């Protein structure tokens, strides 16, 4: 495979389903590089746990935690890290109300080079235990020789785009990492970066972030095919924001419109949304506590019952993970028979205006509340016109893309309900014998 797309290890599935999966201990192993320092971008951290995931010989190397916590949450994180003198912290500014620093990324500086890891897991035990999570591993980027002047840039512009993402923080600890990235050769990168940063973007900047960034890349680097209107859009996520009183407000007017873009020329496109039902969660490896990581509140849900007619169950027989609840987020464009895909995106961004952006100011300004980061796989970046879908995720013409859940997605049954995390479920017990009482 050229894609370097991995799932995290799941405790409790047969070895066959973990063969090519990665635990965080695998990612940080000396086999991947001799660690000099690291930056851990994330939402939630268990610092004691995190340090134990580094190899013993690397546990005193400098670590930067990039987070968005404020006030007492910020104080708690500093208290977690204070026992570790090698750990520094960077508070990402969140100057727009109700924003989150969701981005999950590792910058790993080695003696041998630099690696970038963009993934979907929080840095806590439960996120790497029994969940379906996604990982993209960059190649080992070599250092550019002192005195040599070359861009180190890839055909996908990844090096400049990653620096641009980091520059948006306006943070001194991250300017240090920008300077590290400048000194390395990222030309082998074959994915496109898709980030969200908080702000209000107009004019040139409109295309830099969020769903307008995705749209711009699909216009510039994908081709429209005949019968493109029959190629569905699939979105798959672990949390749902307030989308409005009907699908015209945002979901099918600007979000779907960006997602269905192909090529440079000017909808009945089917939209499948994958989100765990109550039954998915109940029968999961974790049981109802998996629902603590599927934050969809009843206050949000009751305002948009129309949305749930788009919901499809989580099913992942292809990767042995139907009972490993998803915290990965993915978006993709399959063919009408789901045998090919026009592109695939793995990201931290959930189905929310905060993550993807919402147009303001009579369509002239894209407002984003949160930090998000993902990578986009485009056939053109691999010399292909489409990706064939890999039949079994861990099975074995390595130019087939490993989609980690089953296609076609299966619609909710009439008795199914979306997982809503702050109401009780006391009618049937979970895999550990318990009910759910918030
Ligand atoms: O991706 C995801 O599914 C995800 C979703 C939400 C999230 N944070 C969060 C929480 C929250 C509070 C306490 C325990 C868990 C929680 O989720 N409450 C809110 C309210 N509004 C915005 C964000 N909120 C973080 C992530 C993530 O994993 O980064």
């Amino acid at each position: 495979n050229p894609f370097q797309f991995y799932l995290t290890r799941v405790s409790g599935v047969k070895p066959k389903y973990n063969s090519g999966a990665l635990h965080i201990k695998d990612i940080l192993s000396p086999l991947f590089g001799t660690l000099v320092s690291s930056a851990q971008f994330n939402y939630c951290f268990d610092v004691d746990w995190l340090v134990k995931q580094y190899p013993p010989e690397f546990r005193k190397k400098p670590i930067l935690l990039v987070h968005g916590d404020k006030r007492e949450a910020k104080a708690h994180l500093h208290a977690q890290a204070k026992p570790y003198e090698n750990i520094s912290l960077c508070q990402a500014k969140l100057d727009i109300a109700f924003g989150t620093h969701h981005t999950k990324m590792m910058l790993l500086l080695y003696e041998e080079g630099l690696r970038v890891v963009i993934h979907t897991s929080n840095l806590i035990h439960a996120d790497w235990h029994q969940k379906t999570q996604g990982i993209w591993l960059s190649p080992l980027y070599p250092r550019i020789a002192d005195g040599t002047h070359k861009s180190g840039e890839s055909p996908t512009h990844f090096k400049a785009d990653l620096i641009s993402y980091l520059m948006a923080y306006n943070a001194p600890s991250l300017k240090e990492w920008i300077d590290v990235i400048h000194k390395h050769d990222l030309s082998e990168t074959n994915v496109y970066l898709i980030g969200s940063t908080p702000g209000r973007f107009q004019g040139s900047q409109k295309d830099n972030w969020g769903h307008f960034r995705l749209k711009k890349l699909l216009k510039d680097h994908a081709s429209s095919m005949p019968n493109a209107e029959s190629w569905p859009v699939v979105g798959q996520f672990s949390s749902v924001g307030s989308l409005g009183a009907d699908e015209s407000k945002w979901l099918c007017s600007e979000f779907k419109e960006s997602m269905l873009t192909l090529g440079k020329e000017s909808s009945s496109v089917p939209l499948y949304l994958i989100y765990p039902s109550v039954e998915n969660v109940r029968t999961s490896l974790e049981g109802y506590p998996a629902g603590g990581s599927l934050p969809y509140s009843i206050q949000t849900a009751e305002k948009q019952n129309w949305l749930h007619s788009y919901f499809h169950k989580w099913s992942a027989e292809t990767s042995g993970r139907s009972n490993a609840m998803p915290h990965i987020k993915t978006y993709m464009r399959p063919s009408p028979d789901f045998s090919k895909i026009a592109w695939f995106l793995v990201t931290s961004a959930n189905l929310s205006k905060a993550a993807w952006g919402a147009l303001e100011k009579n369509g002239t300004q894209l407002m984003i509340r949160s930090y998000e980061l993902g990578v986009l796989f485009l056939p053109s970046a691999f010399g292909l016109d489409s990706f064939k879908v890999k039949q079994k995720f861990f099975a074995g013409p390595m130019a087939t893309f490993p989609v980690p859940y089953d296609l076609p997605p299966e619609l909710y049954g009439s008795k199914d309900r979306p997982w809503i995390w702050n109401i009780p479920y006391v009618k049937a017990p979970d895999t550990h014998g318990n009910m759910w009482v918030p």
